[PDB]
């Protein structure tokens, strides 16, 4: 309530006496610059809108501003009726009218201001977290309520993970007769499957295209704020050229963590093999889970600060675009720390074992032939139930203990309660969708019932993930995006191996698996090369079909950038007597 | 001379008594719509422009219209100084000012008139086809030149053709190393050629990017002049969703002529090796050759008929379209007529003759070791000389001699002899380079040095394929394109099959052939998977380098697009007295 846009915290880190100036430079910025600087902190500083006539100017120098880069392309209505007409685009031009330059507290670093934030509003919160509890679908009146608050790129998701719901129907429909019909490794399945997952690509890089565009944000990349963390060397601006020798530095990144977490995964699934030669019994089997659930938390949190130190080389002077490369060096980490546990299960054990069986150095043997079956169940069924009470329950119980031993203006705490929690990220909870989209491409064949176990599960995480922005983290403020990012291109690549990692499974698994029996010369890298490259004719035929049938709202794009233009528009021998005697010489010629 | 712009001949088909009739009605539309139409016929028909005053008019009208479906961008000039600055851009209008609806001849079909053509600027072409023989390279401005006359249809091909001239300096000087310091068939040589085959592509994608955005014709793709043979069954038009059900049907056209085709060269390649076996000598080795040069010609042109009576099904409402689908249905023709019968010779003999060889039923043996060398030296060196002469040389004598026999307006000859000539079509051209381009791809590790042999030949097809349109064939009618179309999708296509089989064929040529011998187990079918998903990965690496530079050209398009939109843009418990009050709140707060 109470009219509030934002609140600045700080930090009271040192000795009081330049802080008392740093308070002055932080609030009379304000003052000539926003309107209402109110405190009645105790530190954090409330901040309202200016007037409604000095607020107005500001929502119309920013449909201005995006317009002439290209976005808005219509005209801009002049500031008679410059009605902002959202809760999200109004908290927008504030955050711009405090975060640019030429302003800045720069709230993350060069300064001490420790984070700035809009209010939640509890009521339609409240009127919408049971509102669409009981439906199967929501509609797009209700994904744009999660436009008009929240941003738009914490709109993509909801958007994002309600057409993966929809069409997680159809396997979950024909897995389910291939499971109780068919036995598994069924090779009818593995082809739907790969079939199924083109389709859905395709559709949503089409549907994107709308969704970019009924929200009047397609081509936001023109329009990014800068990073104050920039080191330019000239003016009208760093060179892109000099990206590219660094840029390079890359690839040794991306085998470093490859043989690194390579070992400590290929190390502890060489013990739990070693249980079941020699072994006590039961307290020994815990050994490699202590070690590998303490490891890989630890050795990716290295890699993470690695990352950082060398993403903060490449200047990039988009902020949108550190964030992009940034996720892009993670990839490889989550790659590698969630399917190589795995594959090396599928293609190392049956296969063989008989080879690696007679090393006893970490102190008759015929295959357990569910090794595989019971770990598959266990990230796709029981990771999803130990996962949800991780990410929902356990952070909501550990923010309501932690109040309660603690005990005209109540809302000075609720404010202050507020304040306290965590801070969403849509990269964050992408990663757990974009992931598990890899089980149901890669790994599908064994246990085919995995789709209606991501039926299931994406339809509580569609409310669950709505509960934990209203309640367990604070708002995020209002961010634009015409995509989802860097997933799209790495879902594709997901779906491509998982072409090749199915097809292979399918052709060992023939009734038998038996870890040197099988062939592999006119069989195993036969149906690699012609599997993959039937893949790739489908999805060339697919992407060639889809943009040859424009979908209406970027209809409405092209015919409406017709009509602007349309207004600012609208802002010597010779002789033979004309064509009525020139036709009296075409009538004498008859022979 | 003369002022001519075009000329409209006629047939004299049927009776005299409805063509007095038909030629009011194509004389009437034109004196309606243009001046000056004239004729000192015998039967073909002059027009000019109108005048200095209704030809700038119709110069404004095309300027607009363009702009206003996004291509010119900037703002169209008024009528004042509308002059049209290009000799092609003026000869544009006029026969969009005849050919267009709402007008027509209609010149191809459903009126009775033959051709519309141009008249050729002798005294230009004189002094340009002397000009640039000398040089070895010729400049930006000259290519400007191939531009302001013969549209920019034919202008993207000299300037792929030079670009192309341009970058096979480095494999010649490179592939003439390989050929006198080293053997064939090394392993250095076929990686530098396949990296040097992505550059060379992704290159050109951003080098259209600047030449059909320098030339103002970067989004033709909105205007295309409609096709009159079009049948549509609405109104604001027939659904693009029923093409999908009737593009289905080319994929059993395609196998249709991988069959017919497949046959008649498997069936001469099976006889020309049984003269090496059975044989009288001489006289029975041009048996295949007579067979191969003879069925292969004549069953292709059946399968021209086969697909412009399946093209004509789709409608393609456009004029491009109907051409692009055209030639998109032709290449696997041009794949298999010309790579397959060294294909047969590469991965048939050298893999297995002995399977072969006692299949004695078209009435010892060592395998002849230089009948793939020999036979690769037939088309990159001897049929580039013999297909030389059969374009350029032998159609001018036949033209020249034809003129023989037969023998103040001298010059009715000269556009009567004109009118006899043939009529220039660059995607005729365009294939013969596309692919030459396959041969340097896909056989070049056999004789290394090809791209030596396709580097005099580019000099001398640059200069005798602009001799061709000159003095050849009539002046094509300037007509506007943004890429080259089809083959630049099929030119990447092509150095994809180009890894696969060069990376095949050095591994079954690591000193020794013996057509059973070589693994394939570990060794074939590992090496095309691993070689050719190291291509991927580079091409990917490459592509997304050269999009982050974008070139001066398409900047100073983005940058001019802002600054048309800068130009039509230019036609309640709350008291705290403030921030100097406010301020004081906080320095009192110190512990
Ligand atoms: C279950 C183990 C038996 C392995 C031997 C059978 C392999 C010989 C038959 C090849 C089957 C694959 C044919 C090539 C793939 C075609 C799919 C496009
Ligand atoms: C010349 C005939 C000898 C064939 C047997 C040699 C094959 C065994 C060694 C494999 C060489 C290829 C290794 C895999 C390709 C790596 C290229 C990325
Ligand atoms: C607009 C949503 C279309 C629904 C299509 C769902 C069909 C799922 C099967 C996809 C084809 C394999
Ligand atoms: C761990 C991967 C290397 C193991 C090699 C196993 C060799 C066993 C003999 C099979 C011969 C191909
Ligand atoms: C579309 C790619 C998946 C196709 C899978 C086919 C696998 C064929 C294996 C047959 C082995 C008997
Ligand atoms: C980027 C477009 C790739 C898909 C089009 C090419 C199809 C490749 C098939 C190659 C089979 C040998
Ligand atoms: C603008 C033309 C650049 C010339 C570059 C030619 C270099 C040829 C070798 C290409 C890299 C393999
Ligand atoms: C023309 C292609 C089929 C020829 C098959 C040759 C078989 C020879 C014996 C080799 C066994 C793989
Ligand atoms: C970049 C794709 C071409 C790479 C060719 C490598 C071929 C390796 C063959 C080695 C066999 C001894
Ligand atoms: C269309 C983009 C294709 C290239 C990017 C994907 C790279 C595929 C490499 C897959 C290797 C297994
Ligand atoms: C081991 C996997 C490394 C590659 C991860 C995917 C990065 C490419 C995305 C297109
Ligand atoms: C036998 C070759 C058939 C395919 C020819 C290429 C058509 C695809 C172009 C991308
Ligand atoms: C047989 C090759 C087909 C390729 C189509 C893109
Ligand atoms: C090892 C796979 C690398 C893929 C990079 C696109
Ligand atoms: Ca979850
Ligand atoms: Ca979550
Ligand atoms: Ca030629
Ligand atoms: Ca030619």
């Amino acid at each position: 309530n109470h009219h509030v846009d934002y609140v600045i915290r700080f930090n009271y880190g040192d000795i009081d006496t330049p802080e008392a100036i740093k308070k002055f430079e932080v609030l009379l910025l304000e003052l000539s610059e926003v309107g209402l600087q109110t405190e009645v902190r105790q530190l954090f500083v409330f901040v309202r809108a200016a007037s409604k006539k000095k607020l107005k100017r500001a929502v119309y120098q920013s449909r201005v501003r995006d317009w002439l880069y290209g976005v808005r392309n219509t005209e801009p209505e002049p500031a008679s009726s410059a009605k902002p007409q959202s809760e999200a685009e109004r908290l927008l031009v504030i955050y711009h009218l405090i975060t640019v330059p030429k302003i800045t507290p720069r709230h993350g670093e060069w300064k001490n201001v420790d984070a700035i934030f809009p209010l939640h509003d509890e009521e339609t919160n409240r009127q919408c977290m049971r509102e669409w509890s009981k439906k199967t679908f929501l509609s797009t009146e209700d994904l744009d309520r999660i436009r008009n608050t929240f941003g738009e790129h914490v709109g993509f998701y909801f958007a994002f993970l309600q057409s993966y719901f929809r069409f997680l129907m159809f396997p979950a429909a024909f897995g389910f007769s291939c499971w109780l019909l068919l036995g598994s490794f069924s090779i009818i399945y593995t082809v739907v499957n790969c079939l199924w997952c083109i389709v859905f690509i395709e559709y949503w890089k089409r549907q994107e295209e709308d969704l970019s565009c009924r929200w009047q944000t397609k081509g936001v990349s023109a329009v990014h704020e800068k990073r104050a963390e920039f080191k330019p060397e000239k003016e009208i601006v760093f060179p892109a050229t000099k990206r590219m020798y660094r840029q390079l530095l890359q690839v040794p990144f991306a085998l470093l963590a490859a043989v690194a977490l390579g070992a400590i995964i290929a190390t502890c699934f060489a013990i739990e093999i070693f249980i079941s030669e020699v072994y006590l019994k039961g307290y020994l089997v815990f050994i490699p889970t202590i070690l590998v659930s303490a490891l890989i938390p630890t050795m990716s949190a290295v890699l993470l600060t690695v990352a950082t130190k060398l993403n903060d080389y490449e200047n990039y002077e988009t902020q949108d675009a550190y964030k992009v490369a940034l996720t892009q060096k993670i990839f490889v980490v989550n790659f590698i720390t969630s399917y190589l546990p795995i594959i090396l299960t599928a293609f190392v054990y049956v296969p063989f074992a008989s080879r690696i069986v007679p090393y006893l150095d970490v102190f008759e043997f015929s295959i357990n032939p569910d090794r595989l079956r019971k770990q598959v169940i266990y990230f796709t069924v029981t990771a999803q139930i130990v996962g949800f009470a991780l990410e929902t329950i356990v952070p909501f119980v550990k923010q309501r203990v932690f109040r309660e031993y603690k005990e005209e203006a109540r809302f000075l705490t609720r404010v202050r309660n507020e304040a306290e929690l965590e801070d969403y990220d849509v990269t964050d909870d992408l990663r757990e969708m974009c992931i598990q989209f890899g089980y149901l491409a890669l790994f599908s064949p064994v246990w085919p019932l995995v789709p209606v176990s991501f039926l299931i599960n994406n339809w509580v995480e569609l409310r669950s993930d709505f509960f934990k922005i209203c309640v367990e983290c604070k708002r995020p403020w209002p961010q634009r995006a015409d995509t989802i990012g860097p997933w799209l291109d790495s879902l594709g690549f997901l779906s491509w191996v998982g072409s090749i990692t199915s097809s292979a499974l399918v052709y060992m698994f023939s009734n038998g698996h038996e870890g040197p029996t099988t062939i592999r010369c006119w069989a195993l890298l036969l149906t690699i090369f012609f599997s993959e490259h039937l893949y790739l004719i489908v999805r060339y035929a697919v992407r060639s079909a889809l943009a040859k049938l424009e979908p209406p709202n970027t209809r409405r794009e092209r015919i409406e950038r017709f009509m602007m233009r349309k207004r600012y528009l609208d802002t010597f021998w010779m002789r033979q007597r004309g064509w009525k005697e020139s036709a009296e010489v075409g009538l004498s010629l008859i022979t």
